């Protein structure tokens, strides 16, 4: 996967066509001077813009996109449908033909819906799946067949969440699906490999959080950790790895000391901690662990 | 002050009489071998016991005490009434003759009363004073005249709190009083000098706390900090000082790196942070700051 955010704001792959099948080619960001977004607006490379025509998401839209025309008379930019840009725990964009819905546990509507407010709702009620539709509608369930009506292109799930216009909240007859583990404040992991996100992900992390996750893989000689996303604002915001047996703090990362791409810990049992101050919020993190025997 | 706990478990002064007026002399802990508490039980000096007859509180009682007889036939130990052993924010032990009570805001009873559960109740309702009586009764108020019926000896407020037998919860017609700032999860200080305690103090700090307190004294060239009490259990429990203007972390202290007796920060504006993991609890801290012009 090349995205660990819900809107692919961290995408830096090389897709330069709005779609791999029947797509249009992107314009180069170092040529897009009619347009708001270009390399003269963002020197320093902000948003991943540069001397390329790769799909990017610099303006906090719901998904990577690119310019497809030089003059903005008609349709001049388009979302990119990038297969590898699907955060782990986003199960995809699915069709919802009405009766029954794809998720049959419970549901609500909110004028402030976000991805997490929906996830959080579902999780609280002990459902494994949460699905956003039409920007404002949250459905929850344990039905395995949330795909009952079929997959859709990710771009048909790009209505803005009514409570956060940086996030995708499905569409008309379209439901974007998430594992309710996503953004949980704690959890226990024993898969060989998985991803753990900050609390409230993909919303920004709330203030005053203390959260931990156990990672425990019987047999493992080591666990390799990488931080494909690390957007932690404050010095007093912290991500910590503990030895699971001894509780010793193996590494501390904060807003002024970032993690390596990656590192190894030779334990089979680790505790990830996150602490959030009451000052500034940010997108948070995604940690990917792969255990090795 | 020589105590920064509610039960004087941190008292290490030299009072060796149950009271300074009309008192009895304490027995030496290196002679008290009939008794449970003595230097052979606690080598390593645990509880402040040693080759002395000073009042101490090693057994998590409600107040310092000492042995007054060698054979435990009748009355063989007694609480010490130590004037300097009164934590800041404990306003003292007062008489309550019934009608009206000394605090007239509101009140409750609880089979689990602690000092903090009472304080917390009162604070929540916006009262400045909280008063425990008879072990189970909490009164709150803003009345300045909580001393209306007079002061009592601190030892007449030594009924165990029904919810924590290490703590004093007043007596029959006796009310022990506390400022509701004590153990608050945050607050703003501008006094020249004051004390700030961990959250939930004098109860042990709860899990998952993130708390900050501002200390801000217009004019100050520096603030001297000292840590007369620091009982923080875990490496992942933390106390941090921030520069108030820049939010830079000036010092981090945790369960495996304790603060100096004392140190100076040359700012007039500092933020104290506390972070509690979800593993082990302990008594917490008391920080005393004195600002200097
Ligand atoms: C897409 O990008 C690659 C460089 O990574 C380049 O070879 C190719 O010409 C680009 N395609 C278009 C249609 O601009
Ligand atoms: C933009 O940069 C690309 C890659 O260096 C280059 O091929 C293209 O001609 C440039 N266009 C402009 C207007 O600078
Ligand atoms: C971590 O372990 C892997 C095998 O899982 C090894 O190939 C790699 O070199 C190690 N990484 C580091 C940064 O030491
Ligand atoms: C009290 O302690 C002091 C030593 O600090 C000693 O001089 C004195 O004799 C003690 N008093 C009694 C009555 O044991
Ligand atoms: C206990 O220690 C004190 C101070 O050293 C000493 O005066 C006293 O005689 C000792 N008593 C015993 C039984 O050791
Ligand atoms: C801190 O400041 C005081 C004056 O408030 C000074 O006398 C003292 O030596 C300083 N303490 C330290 C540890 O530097
Ligand atoms: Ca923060
Ligand atoms: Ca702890």
């Amino acid at each position: 996967p090349e995205c660990f955010t819900a809107n692919g704001a961290d995408y830096r792959g090389t897709q330069n066509w709005t779609a791999l099948q029947g797509g249009k080619p992107c314009l180069f960001w170092n040529e897009t001077f009619q347009h708001p977004y270009n390399t003269l607006k963002y020197p320093n490379g902000e948003g991943g813009l540069g001397e390329h025509n790769y799909c990017r998401n610099p303006d906090g839209d719901v998904s990577p996109w690119c310019y497809v025309a030089e003059h903005e008379d008609g349709v001049y930019w388009k979302y990119c449908e990038i297969p590898a840009c699907q955060m782990p725990g986003n199960l995809g964009c699915y069709k919802d033909h009405g009766n029954p819905p794809p998720l049959t546990g419970t549901s609500k509507t909110s004028n402030k819906l976000t991805i997490q407010t929906c996830i959080s709702f579902c999780r609280s009620q002990r459902f494994k799946f949460a699905g956003m539709e039409s920007g404002y509608a949250c459905f929850c369930g344990n039905n395995p067949d949330y795909w009952k009506y079929g997959e859709a292109a990710s771009t048909e799930c790009n209505s803005v969440c009514f409570g956060d216009h940086t996030q995708p909240c499905g569409g008309d007859g379209r439901i974007i699906l998430f594992d309710t583990l996503v953004g949980a404040c704690g959890g226990n992991y024993s898969a060989m490999s998985s991803v753990v996100y900050s609390p409230d992900f993909p919303d920004t992390y709330a203030t005053g959080r203390v959260c931990y996750w156990t990672i425990r893989v019987p047999g493992a000689s080591h666990i390799h950790f990488s931080f494909p996303l690390f957007d932690i604002r404050d010095s007093a915001d912290m991500v910590e790895l503990l030895d699971g047996y001894t509780h010793r703090v193996l590494a501390r990362f904060h807003g002024r000391s970032r993690p390596p791409l990656s590192f190894n810990v030779s334990l089979d049992f680790v505790i990830l901690y996150f602490f959030s101050d009451r000052i500034n919020q940010a997108q948070g993190f995604a940690v990917l662990y792969q255990a090795v025997k």
